[PDB]
């Protein structure tokens, strides 16, 4: 088949750009389409290039609200596996359904519920013409990503997977040791809480970020402030 | 008359703590009380020790969904006066028909709409048994506010009126000058972006202190994050 062209291409908007996260799960206080709506326009309004959002019903508000590229996800626990960012054949064809330009699967070494392989759903997301972020941990995540055919690589699970890196602050090093590494775009995600760190991302080489709970989780924001009291 | 006594009382809960202001103005993304509310409530489980907040609606859900202490004020615009926050009787009356505990107004040394004075204002306020905070930009104005019965004094308007001091970032000077001079309690308000300027005006002896855009406007977050790019 064929389309029309567009002249702007998600990962070409999105390099040396601020990706902004508007996920708020069922329990979190922003829990609503509506609010998540109005946090990705004022996300915009302040200089966002994209916006990286959960389930169908959010992505889809968005996407009418601010008509900025988003990297979707669906976050859904299954019984027989720890993965939980978009882990399944199911959550990628849910996604398909919305207008979500990029897609974004955990792509970490772990078994996938109903033993299914992160490759299958690679090819899906490409077979309708989308774009597919891996969700990583470590350097050899992110190695094996590009070799499954991953537009661009994330550090989103860094420090959320057993054998990564625990931290509570950014992850500098495994963006460093994957930009000398792959050739793909690797973008920094988890933690980034100041500019100065977005910054540092940047100037390490990483090709784009993500910041979302330093600006849509208030809870956290605010007990970042209340914890140095 | 008389009335139950309650056990905590709203200047001994803010003491050392933090006050988030919960805010959207009609030009804001997040124009909404339901919003407000939800706000409130993150700041609430991050630990916040009560809510700033504006006009009537976003006071009563606030109130409702937190039960926190609340600051209310209204910002309303009149042809006649530069003052904008709580500035005329009739603000006080409908904030005085919510069940916020203290109401803030401008005590800036400028002329209210119909000649009104701050005194009548202050005067009203106590006589339904309310706090009053006064909204100052400089040394003086603080000093004259203590003068005029209110019972804490705020460093909201500093850089925001044309005599004051004209800066992007928390006015210290300000703060540290208040109190070396009056009794009452001074409260740092006004710009506050870091845990670490929280911290410090704790530091420099603020009684308080709050925090508005930098947790409850993310457009605000956003754009001090995409400013460093
Ligand atoms: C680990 C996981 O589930 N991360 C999720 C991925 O979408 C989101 O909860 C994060 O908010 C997002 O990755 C951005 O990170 P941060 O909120 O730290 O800036
Ligand atoms: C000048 C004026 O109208 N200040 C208003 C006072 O209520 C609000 O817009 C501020 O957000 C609030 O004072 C807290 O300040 P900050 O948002 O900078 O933390
Ligand atoms: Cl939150
Ligand atoms: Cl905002």
């Amino acid at each position: 088949g064929s389309s029309h062209h567009h002249h702007h291409h998600m990962l070409d908007v999105v390099k040396g750009n601020l990706i902004v996260s508007c996920q708020a799960l069922s329990d979190e206080p922003l829990h609503s389409s509506f609010i998540m709506g109005r946090m990705a326009i004022a996300a915009k309004q302040g200089g966002a290039a994209a916006i990286r959002a959960q389930g169908v019903n959010d992505i889809n508000e968005i996407k009418e609200v601010t008509k900025l590229p988003i990297i979707g996800i669906i976050a859904r626990n299954y019984d027989d596996s720890e993965i939980y960012i978009t882990p399944t054949m199911k959550e990628v064809d849910e996604l398909l359904k919305t207008d979500c330009e990029m897609i974004a699967l955990d792509a970490t070494k772990r078994k996938r519920p109903n033993g299914e392989n992160v490759k299958d759903l690679v090819d899906a997301i490409h077979a309708k013409g989308r774009l597919a972020m891996a969700d990583i941990s470590t350097l050899e995540e992110g190695i094996e990503a590009e070799k499954l055919g991953f537009d661009c690589v994330s550090t989103t699970l860094s420090g959320y997977t057993p054998y990564s890196k625990q931290s509570n602050s950014v992850d500098f090093e495994l963006l460093e040791e994957l930009v000398k590494t792959v050739k793909i775009p690797v973008i920094c995600e988890g933690r980034i809480n100041t500019p100065e760190e977005l910054k540092k991302a940047l100037d390490l080489g990483a090709y784009s970020a993500v910041v979302g709970g330093a600006i849509t989780r208030p809870q956290q924001i605010t007990k970042r402030f209340t914890d140095i009291l």
